[PDB]
Parts: structure tokens; C-alpha cells; sequence
């Protein structure tokens, strides 16, 4: 038996790990299946994609086309339906009608064999008719057969009868396919909408307290939720909610020794009060947390908990499972590191003495929180734990609960970042914060929206508690506005960390990405009410961006994205589409100076002719413009960060 | 079981068809096995390649290195031995000694935990010692252990004792490997030297006749063999040696109707006198052919027969197996085509009515010629027959006779070209004749010597009976000289078609690649003796090029090739290496004007320092030069096509 079939169909994509892991989609998402298809000799081929759902049922007739002439690379778009494990096959075949037509069109005007050629077409059409289930369509092809065979009529006329539009449409729907050959099936995992699409908000409950009790509880912090819903967020990502160690606790601003009142770092998980299955006593009880989760649910908010597989020196695991830590010869456990960053307040887990026990406990913890309505976990620094460990944990949890979503906070090298997505992380943090120029943004999003999109779903946090980028530091409010726009329109998932709205941009010191007086080491109460009344918050912009997203399907996908040239380096332009919805964005990346540019749109890339002029509405302002091949824009920092335009029907 | 192992080893290369077809080498050839290797956390990894022979025996310790820092891509060179099917695996592991050393070097000068750090190194060294089979090497590591543990000695001193050269050499040969993890084996087919390396000469026996009997026989044509051997060729490729049809026979210059004495085209195979298992009666008998083959063998020449799976209208198959042809409704068979080229004199084969009978007969024909000492077949236009058909045929023949070599004359699109090589064709014709500028040559050879080298072995014919390129037409003798130099130094297999030596360059007409009075349609006697005495032949250059090839192992491989920059567009420079043999070639691609240029050698790419000045000998002239980073060359067309230099040792 041969590896290549009768009609070669090779190198089907997407493929992940050579077919050993599935390619990804979410319900209702479209993507391109491609293949290399050709045959021996000079006759034409065709191809189509057969997409199978979890019960094995084939989808609709999905014909492919050659993506560029003479390349033998064929493609077609497919669309994922319900969640679960699907499979896709590419079928290739000889296309004898297209071949016959080609020759007929030359030979009949040339008087060469006109009877023999026409009879050959007659027979092709007969075979095509036999496979057609429609009675009307069958009658139509057979009327062509009779015409082709009518030796009473001129050659040119008999041929024309076989090339009518209504003959084409029947053959387009039901082609004569010779020597049908299939690739081996490739696996596709289809997950829920939120894996790809969602707007995220991170805050620390303990900061949302009162005058009498500064350390916030779940009951007091629930009061922030309506404001977060009103900004159009879907997911609230909480830092670790557990007790916090006292041994080597850090103080304010990442000092080494905490003083009497210091609250410490939430990631230094565990004390005698409990571990990863417990609630910090100062946030309240498990019932309080259920209340917080219920109230979020009513506002259309899901909770994502932080999961940081690591311990403070006072976590019960230290004494109950010493073999989950690596001990030096004197018995001590070296504190974790991400050099030059030191984490004196925590111990990293060692996985090679009792991998099974770690696995079993890890999934039990996750299942505990799942039973309390947390169906999303933001996994802290996964790349310092074994890759195969996450592969096993995720498979175990998604085996019973396939709706659970894992976000990988892996700020590290590409190989590892890719691998973690491929072994099952539904979402990944990305290099976004370090893509600020037009070159950087264009290259990186070309990468994310291209081949990487078959295994990685990006979550664009414009800031995190650990990343306050120089661009926001030096750019002030207008920089916060630009990054919001970019994040929210370039990725169908994005997020901000509370304080972003208020344009908090004071670093620990020049050349650092840490915040001064970081919320990681202290309570950080904020006058939300004052900011709203004094208008020193960008919440209204954020709110508007999420509404636009909710209103335009094109922004709820990733893969369809195109960059349109401008004559200014500071000005970037791009479009995204989904069905008839098209969104066109132009952003001035200069946060200090007004930029005027000419934006030269790739009209065909919008599905318009070059001369055409399409009306647009800038959804940020409600203003309308008539735009075409070449468009003057003028963008003043502080007044306008960007145009975010929809193309009107 | 997880898809990723404890220490990730991913995307092992080379790979062909995702592991479904083997990668290729020949006996004694070197190539790079690579893989993506990394781990969690910040500790170091190592990796090594385990290469297995047909009996399953592992080869030598072959450590890999990271090919560029921070990339996580690792590689090592391996060398194929005896012929047959091999396998390669990549092992990845934690490298705890490299990790410990790194920290020790910082901490000990810092006075930070010196005792604990040194004791940790002691224990690592002890474990490494336990796996070392040599008693002396074991004593050496244990002496380091004792030194590391001597608390009476200064920290800096105890550490130094563990980092001596003689400790490094023991650990380099027998590292401590944690958590060893392997890839799945990948297949490698190792074939004989000639599949990769050989010089080819094509001629038509029928042209080497006499005054009394113009149509040459095998007995008269055997007289050409010594001259061919003298030119340093290894393989004589004959056009089809079978009877030739009379129905629709072509005349001189590809005219449609042959006249009385016209000999017709050898590819129009078959008459009542016999088919593909027969000898044209005018060439003599099978015994005469055995004589020709025997005499070739004694001169160090292997025969390669043309195999064209096609028939003249008078081939016996036409009536004996009509279902091997596609018939139109009136019973006729359309003559073969490769538009705008027409082959009115032949019928193409149809494969779908009796694929089994075609397979059986085809391999019987091949076996017939094999039993008469032909162990090489040049397969005519394989891309007009099914790919899976060649896959089945070749597997069948190589199953019993793995030494037989197939060369694919597939001048067609890349996908088909690649695929035919991948499904088992040992050699491929290439786009060479249409790569004449420095950009063209550089790009194309970068491609052939790169990833394509794991499945395709190129045969650079500078001309064929069907391709006389415009460059030779317009360039005259000096162009023939350049192309000979390029072909013979750029690919370890090359060839010419008789007449090339005499610089035959008259086209059928302006803008054609056909020869005037082509030998395909007529006897073409040549005054070899006169050319030799009048010196109007480039046989001496050809002879010299093959000798240089035979004397320099670098020219007998493909994959090691590097292009060195010059300040002149007409002047190209490149080097090839194999062990200590280095050949450096500089060619003036202008055939009409002298070119002077400065050749700036990538010295490290030669394995020399930038300031170094190495002696070379131009093997064309015997002249010696001292060359370094920058070198003036002056190349006059007719006098010197190129410098073909060896680096002296
Ligand atoms: O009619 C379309 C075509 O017309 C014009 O081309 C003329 C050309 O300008 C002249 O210079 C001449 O071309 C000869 C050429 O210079 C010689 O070098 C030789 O060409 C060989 C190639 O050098 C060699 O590589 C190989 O070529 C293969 C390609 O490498 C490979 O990519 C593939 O080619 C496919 C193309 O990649 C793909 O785009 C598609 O081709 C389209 C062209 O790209 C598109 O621009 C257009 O091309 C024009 C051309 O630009 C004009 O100058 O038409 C195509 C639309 O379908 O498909 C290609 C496959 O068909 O495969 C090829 C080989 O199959 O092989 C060739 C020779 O083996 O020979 C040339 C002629 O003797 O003449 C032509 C017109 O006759
Ligand atoms: O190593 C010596 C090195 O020293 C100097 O680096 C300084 C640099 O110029 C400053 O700009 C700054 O660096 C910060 C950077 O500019 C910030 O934007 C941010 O960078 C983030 C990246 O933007 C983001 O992409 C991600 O980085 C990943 C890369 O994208 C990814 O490709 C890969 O990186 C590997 C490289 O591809 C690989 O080539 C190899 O890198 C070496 C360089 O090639 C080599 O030239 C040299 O560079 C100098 C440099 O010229 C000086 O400026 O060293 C490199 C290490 O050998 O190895 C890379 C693997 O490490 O992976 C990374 C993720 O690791 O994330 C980063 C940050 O999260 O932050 C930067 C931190 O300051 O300061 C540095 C001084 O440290
Ligand atoms: O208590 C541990 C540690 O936490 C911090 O850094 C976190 C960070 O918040 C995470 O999101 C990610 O970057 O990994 C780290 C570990 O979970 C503090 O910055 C650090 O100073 C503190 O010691
Ligand atoms: O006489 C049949 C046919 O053969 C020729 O072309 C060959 C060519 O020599 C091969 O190198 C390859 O391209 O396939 C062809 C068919 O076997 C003649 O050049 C052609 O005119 C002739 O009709």
C-alpha cells in the first residue's frame, strides 16, 4: 500500500504536532483548511473539505479553490459548530468536466474533431447527471446532453448549450469527481465562545474595603462588580484568594521584611489557616465567595481564579508533603526565582518525587473551585512547572468538564509559549505589551492571526500588575487610550488591570516595568467616584470599546485581519471582517504629537473595487465619512486616539 | 500517556511526509539532525542524537549543541554507514552539572552558602562518577569530589578542582543526564554512493556508425566508451534502445511525416519487431548489448537505460492490451502531449483499467534489463504517469534490488517534483538549465542544498537533447565552459549530452531551446578525431573537472555549500567542505566580457580567523595564490571561466 493516493492530497493544514494534538476553534468560528492537491498529466483537479462533527456527521459541500495560480495549494473556509472533537478530511479528485470544457473551447472554433469532442462531453454530462439527486437539476443536465448530441445543430451552438449559467450552477453544486482520494483525518477541538472572545478585568478584592475595615472582603468587593459590568467586561480575574504566608512575607514596594500591618503578596499562598482550597480569613468565608460569584453571574460576569502551584513556607504542604519540594543537603528549600527577580516569600514545587500525588491534588483543588462556579483558571507562571504536567492536568479536567478554560501566563520564550498552548491551554498571555511601534504591532499580529491561530488564543492585557510599559509611563492618558484601542480591536480577547482606567503610570523607578507602591504588596484604595465625576478616568472609552466589540462580529474573531499601508510611521491602519461586518481602524501611535497621514486602503481586501467609495462611521464619535482608495486622516492625542470605523451596509 | 515527555523534544528534523516516508542519505554522507529541546524552569538541558543501523545497533555518542542562543533549536551532524533502512532518535535531558557550575561560579566568589553549594556539587559529581565505566576517569571525578568536600580549603580552591580540563573531558564523554526523554524514531533510507555522486554522459548509439553503415550498432558504439571513460564519466545514459514505430513517425527537425530513410524518435517505442523488452534490430541483438554493457563495466562505466512508459501506435500492447490506453468514442487513441509540445508519434498509457497488469509488466521489463546489468534507469517524463504507480514500482524493485537507482525526468511544478523524489526516486532532474544569473544560482542552490536535500538528489545536466539554453546559444564556447564548471562543482551529480563538448549551440530558431537538426530525429555523426586535434572541444576541461571531483571529497557531497559575497554581479563565489577538504570556486558568469572583482571570503565559514591568509591552488591551471578576507580576481572569457581552488594543508 502506497503513502500517496490516486490523486495526491498532501500536507493538509492546519496541523499541530504532526496530528498528535488537535487544531483549535470555538463555536461559530471560521478558518481555512488547506492542502497541496495536484495530479499526473495535464488534466484539471478539484478538491473539497469534509468536516466531521463529534458523532461523525459530515458537514456541507465545501469546495476548495487554488489559492494562487500554479501553486497547487488549495483552500476553503470551514465553520465550527457545537463544542467537542471534530475531524477534517480533504478530498481530491480529477475534474474531467473542467478539462473537457477547456479543450472544447479551443477545438470547436478550430473545427477539430467537433463530433467526437461533443460526444465526449455528452458522456461526461451523463455520468454527472446520474449522481445528481435533484430531479430538476438532472433534467437540466440531460437537456444539455441532448443538445450536445444534436448533430442537426452547429458545433458552436451545441457547445454553448453545455456552458449555460444554469448548467454551471448544477455542476458547481454536484461536480463529476473522478478518482476521489482523501487525506487521513486531522483532529479539531471546538471549544466555547469565551475561549476566543471575552473582555477581562483584574482587581484585588482586598483593596475594596471601607474606612472601618480597609482590608476588603468578598462582600465589600462585590460592590465593584456593577461598575465592571457597566464597562462591558465579561470576566473578572482575581489574584489568589487564599491565606498568605507570614514567613519571609514581603513588605511594601517589594521590600524583604514585612512590618506589623503589611498584608503581603497573594501569590505567597498558604498558612496554618489553609492552603489552595481555603479563603483568606480577611476576605471572609466560602459562603461569602459563593455570594460574590452569584452576584457576578447576575451581571454577566464569570470569575477566573488565579492558580499558582507554589507555596509560602507556611503552607501545610511543606510538612504534609515534603517530597513535593526539593531540599538541599541541610534540609532547606531554595526560594523560587525568575532572575534577576527573587521570590523570597515562596517555595517552588518539585514534580519528580511524587508526580501522581501532585496531579491528583491539583485536579482536586481545581474541582473544588469548579464546584463553586469558577470555570476559568488563570494559571500563574506555567512554564516553571513541567509541560507534561499541564498536559495531564488539563486533559483530566476537560475530560469531565470541557467548558473549563485555562489561560497560560507564560512570559517566556516562543517554544515553550507555543508548546503550552498546543498541549491544551485555551488561552495565552502574549508579547503584546512589548509591541508598541507599527512594525512591532504589524509583525506580531501577522504572526498571531496566521498559523499560530490554530493552537493559540491570545489574551491582550494592556497592563498587568507586573507590567507597566515605558510607553504608558512616558505617554500619559493618550497612551492608555491608544493601547486600549489596539488591544480591544486587534484581539478578540483583551484585558486591563484595575488602575489602567485612571492612567496609573508611575514606575518603581526609571527603566522599570513595576508600579510604584504596587498593589501586590499593599492595599490600594481608589476614589472611583471622584475619577468619574472629575473625568480623569478612561472608563467611558473602555465601555465604548466593549460595546463596539459586542455589536460587531468582526472584532469577536482573530484570523481575519489585514494591515493597510499609510505614509506615516506613527499611523497604523487595519481591517477585520466577519460575514458582511467590516471594521476599519486607524490609530495614531504617537501619544505626544498630532499626526496627519494618508491611508491607502487595499480595496479588494475589503471586497470593494478600487474606484469605489464606501461610507463609514467612526464608532468612537458617531461621525460619518466617505472613504476609498486614499484617505486623509488627522489624529490629535488627547482628543482622538484613533478612528474605529464600521463600514455601512 | 502524554504527547510531550518529561523533557520536551519536539519537531525532529529531517522529516518527510510527517514520518511516513524516509529521509535520504548515501553511504558516508553527513547531515544535520535537529530538534526543539528545552525544559521548564531555568536549568540547562542537553541533547544527543541516537542513530540506529538496520540491525538496530546504536551509533556513537553524538552530543547536540544549541544552534543559536535562546532559540531552543539543537543540532548535531551524523554520518550514514552501510546501505539499508536506519532510524534516528533525539534524546533530551536535564544537564544538572552545567546548571550547578553556573551558580557555583557566582555564589562562591560571593561567599553565599559556600559549604552547601560545594556539597551539592560533590553529590552531583558522585552520581556522575557512578555511571563512568573507566576506572581512571572514575578516580579523577572522585578526586574532584574529595576536593569539593575538603572544608579545610578555601572555597575558590575547592571549586577550581571541579572545573579542571581533565574533569571537563570526562563529563563531556559521559555526562550526568537527568530525566532522559526521547522522540519517536524517524526513518532514514541509506542508498549507495552513486545515488548522490556521479558524472553522467548521454549519447545515441545509432549516431556512432560507419561510412558503409551509418546507423550505429552496439558493437560500433562500444568504441565511444573509452573516450567517455577518459573524460572521467561514471554513467552512460542511453536513449531508448528498442524498436521504433513507423506509424506517424517523425522526420528530421520534428517534421510530421518521415521520408523513406528517416530513423525516427527512439521514444516512439515499439513495432512488430518488439517492444520495451526488445532491441532495435539496427543496433543488433541482446548479445551485442551484453557486449556493450560488459565493455562499459571494464572501463568503470555503468549503463543507465531510458524507461519511457509509452508506446508507438505499432507497439504490440496497442492490440494485446487495449485497456492500457484511453480510447475516444470512435476507438482512436489521442497522441501524447505536453502543450504546446505534441507527440503525434506516441500514445500515452491509461492506468485505471488495469493498474495491476501495468505494474506487473513494468517491473518485469525493469527486471529483464536488470538481469543484463542495467542497475540505473532514467525514467522519461514520470509526472505524466500516476505518482502512486512510481511509488509502487520503485518499492517493488528496491524490495529485491535496493541498489537500483531511478532518475526522474520531471521538468514540471515543484509539488510534483518534490513528491516524486519523496515517494522513492533516488535522483531528480532540476531547474538548473534555467538558473544562469548569480541571484538565480545562489537562491536555487541554497534551496537544493537545504531542506530539500533530505529527499531529493539533483542531477545537473548542463544540456539535454531537449534543452539548449539561450545562455549557451548567445555565449559560445566560454558559456559552455562556465556551465560545465558550475554543474560539476555545485552538484555531486552532473551530466552533459554528447555535443556539449563541441559547443553545439545552434537552435532550431530564435527563442527555442531545441537544437537545429536534432539528434532525436536523425543520425548525427561527429568528427571526434578532428575536434580533438583542432582543439575545438572542451573535453580537456570536462576531463579535468571530473578528476578534481574524484580527488576532492567536498565535491562529492551536496549539503555543505556556502556562498561568499563579491562586489560584481557577474562574479559568483562559493565553497564546499568535507572533512579537511575545502574547495573554493569563483566563476565569471559573463561569457563575453572580462570581469574583475573583489571576493570577500567568510573566513569563519572556512573555519579560519578573519585576519588569516590561506594558500590555495587553482586546480584548472596549477597556479598557486595566497588568499584571505579580500581577494582580487580577474577572469577573461575564453582564457579563464573560473578559479576552482583547493585550500592547501
Ligand atoms: O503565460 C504566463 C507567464 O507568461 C510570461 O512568461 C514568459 C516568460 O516571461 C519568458 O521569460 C519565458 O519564460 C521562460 C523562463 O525565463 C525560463 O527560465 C524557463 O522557466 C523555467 C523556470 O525558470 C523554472 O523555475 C521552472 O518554473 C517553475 C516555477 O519555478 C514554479 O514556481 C512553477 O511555476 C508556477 C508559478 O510559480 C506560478 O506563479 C504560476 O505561474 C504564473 C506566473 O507566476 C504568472 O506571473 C504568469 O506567468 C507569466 C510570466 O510572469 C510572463 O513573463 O502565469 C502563471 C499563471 O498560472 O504557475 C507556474 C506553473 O505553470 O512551475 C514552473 C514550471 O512549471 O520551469 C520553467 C521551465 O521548465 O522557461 C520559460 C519558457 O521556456 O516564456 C514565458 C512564456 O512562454
Ligand atoms: O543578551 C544580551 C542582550 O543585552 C541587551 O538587552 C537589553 C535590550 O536591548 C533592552 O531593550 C532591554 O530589553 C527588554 C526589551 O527591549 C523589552 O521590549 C522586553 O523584551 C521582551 C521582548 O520584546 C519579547 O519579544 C519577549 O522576548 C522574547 C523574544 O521575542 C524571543 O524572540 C526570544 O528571544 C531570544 C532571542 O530571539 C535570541 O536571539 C536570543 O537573544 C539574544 C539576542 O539575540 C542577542 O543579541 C543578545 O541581545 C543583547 C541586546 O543587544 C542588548 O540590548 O542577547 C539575547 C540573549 O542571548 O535569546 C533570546 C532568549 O532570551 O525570547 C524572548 C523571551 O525571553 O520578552 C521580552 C521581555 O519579557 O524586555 C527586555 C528586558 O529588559 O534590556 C536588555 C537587557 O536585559
Ligand atoms: O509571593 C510571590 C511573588 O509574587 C509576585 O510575582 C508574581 C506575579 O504577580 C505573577 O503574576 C507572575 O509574574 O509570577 C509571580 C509569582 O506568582 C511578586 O512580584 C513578587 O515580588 C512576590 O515575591
Ligand atoms: O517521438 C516521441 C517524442 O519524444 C520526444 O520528447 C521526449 C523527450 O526527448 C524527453 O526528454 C521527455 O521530455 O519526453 C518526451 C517524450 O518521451 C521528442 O522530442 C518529441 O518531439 C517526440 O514527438
Amino acid at each position: 500500500p502506497t503513502v500517496v493516493g490516486r490523486i495526491p492530497v498532501l500536507d493538509v493544514r492546519p496541523v499541530v504536532q504532526r496530528g498528535r494534538r488537535p487544531a483549535k476553534a470555538v463555536t461559530g468560528e471560521s478558518f481555512e483548511v488547506s492542502a497541496t492537491v495536484f495530479r499526473e498529466g495535464h488534466d484539471a483537479v478539484g478538491a473539497n473539505v469534509v468536516l466531521r462533527d463529534p458523532r461523525g456527521r459530515p458537514g456541507p459541500w465545501t469546495p476548495m479553490r487554488e489559492l494562487a495560480p500554479g501553486t497547487d495549494r488549495w483552500g476553503a473556509t470551514v465553520t465550527a459548530g457545537e463544542t467537542g472533537t471534530w475531524s477534517y478530511t480533504v478530498e481530491a479528485w480529477g475534474d474531467p468536466v473542467t478539462t473537457w470544457r477547456h479543450h472544447a473551447r479551443i477545438k470547436i472554433p478550430a473545427g477539430l474533431d467537433t463530433d467526437l469532442v461533443l460526444e465526449e462531453g455528452a458522456r461526461l454530462y451523463e455520468r454527472a447527471a446520474a449522481d445528481v439527486p435533484g430531479r430538476e437539476d438532472r433534467r437540466e443536465l440531460l437537456a444539455a446532453v441532448d443538445a450536445l448530441r444534436d448533430e442537426s445543430r452547429p458545433a458552436a451552438s451545441r457547445l454553448a448549450a453545455a456552458l449555460t449559467p444554469q448548467v454551471d450552477a448544477v455542476l458547481a453544486r454536484h461536480p463529476l469527481r473522478d478518482l476521489v482520494t482523501s487525506s487521513d483525518p486531522l483532529p479539531l477541538l471546538v471549544e466555547r465562545e469565551r475561549a476566543l472572545y471575552g473582555a477581562w478585568y483584574e482587581f484585588f478584592p482586598r483593596s475594596e474595603g471601607t474606612p472601618h475595615t480597609p482590608h476588603g472582603t468578598f462582600r465589600t468587593a462585590a460592590r465593584r462588580l456593577p461598575a465592571i459590568a457597566a464597562m462591558g467586561f465579561d470576566v473578572v480575574y482575581l489574584p489568589p484568594i487564599h491565606p498568605i504566608g507570614t514567613t519571609h512575607r514581603k513588605g511594601r514596594n517589594n521590600t524583604l521584611s514585612a512590618t506589623g500591618d503589611d498584608v503581603g503578596v497573594p501569590w505567597a499562598i498558604g498558612s496554618p489557616e489553609g492552603g489552595h482550597d481555603s479563603i483568606h480569613p480577611a476576605l471572609g468565608t466560602l459562603d461569602d465567595f459563593d455570594h460574590f460569584v452569584t452576584e457576578a453571574g447576575k451581571l454577566g460576569l464569570e470569575i477566573a481564579l488565579d492558580f499558582a502551584l507554589q507555596c509560602s513556607p507556611d503552607h501545610p504542604w511543606v510538612h504534609k508533603h515534603p517530597e513535593w519540594f526539593h531540599h538541599r543537603p541541610d534540609g532547606t528549600i531554595a526560594h523560587a526565582e525568575n532572575p534577576p527577580k527573587k521570590y523570597q516569600d515562596i517555595y517552588p514545587i518539585a514534580f519528580d518525587a511524587d508526580p501522581d500525588g501532585l496531579a491528583t491534588e491539583t485536579v482536586r483543588i481545581l474541582r473544588h473551585w469548579m464546584d463553586h462556579g469558577v470555570r476559568i483558571f488563570r494559571v500563574d507562571n506555567p512554564h516553571t512547572k513541567p509541560v507534561a504536567f499541564w498536559e495531564r492536568v488539563i486533559a483530566d479536567i476537560n475530560g469531565t468538564d470541557p467548558d473549563v478554560i485555562f489561560l497560560a501566563e507564560a512570559f517566556t520564550r516562543p517554544a515553550m509559549m507555543a508548546t503550552l498552548a498546543q498541549i491544551g491551554f485555551q488561552q495565552s498571555y502574549t508579547y503584546f505589551t512589548w509591541r508598541n511601534t507599527k512594525q512591532e504591532l504589524t509583525e506580531y499580529l501577522t504572526e498571531l492571526s496566521g498559523e499560530a491561530a490554530s493552537y493559540m488564543r491570545p489574551n491582550f492585557f494592556a497592563n498587568t500588575p507586573d507590567i507597566l510599559h515605558a510607553y504608558l509611563q512616558h505617554g500619559g492618558r493618550p497612551a492608555f487610550e491608544v493601547r486600549a484601542v489596539l488591544a480591544a480591536t486587534l484581539s478578540p480577547t483583551w484585558g486591563i488591570y484595575s488602575g489602567y482606567e485612571l492612567c496609573e503610570n508611575t514606575p518603581l523607578r526609571e527603566g522599570s516595568e513595576e508600579y510604584l507602591d504596587s498593589e501586590k504588596y499593599q492595599l490600594k484604595p481608589r476614589d472611583w467616584t471622584r475619577a468619574a465625576r472629575e473625568g480623569t478616568t478612561i472608563a467611558p472609552l473602555v465601555t465604548r470599546l466593549n460595546t463596539i466589540r459586542r455589536e460587531n462580529p468582526a472584532l469577536r474573531q482573530l484570523r481575519d485581519l489585514h494591515f493597510h499601508p499609510t505614509d506615516k510611521e506613527e499611523v497604523i491602519a487595519y481591517s477585520k471582517r466577519q460575514g458582511s461586518n467590516t471594521v476599519l481602524v486607524v490609530v495614531n501611535l504617537d501619544p505626544r504629537h498630532t499626526q496627519e497621514a494618508t491611508v491607502s486602503l487595499d480595496m479588494p481586501q475589503l471586497g470593494l473595487d478600487w474606484h469605489e467609495s464606501v461610507p463609514v462611521r467612526d464608532e468612537l464619535t458617531g461621525e460619518t465619512y466617505h472613504w476609498g482608495r486614499a484617505n486623509y486622516v488627522r489624529l490629535e492625542p488627547g482628543r482622538t486616539p484613533a478612528h474605529v470605523c464600521t463600514v455601512l451596509r
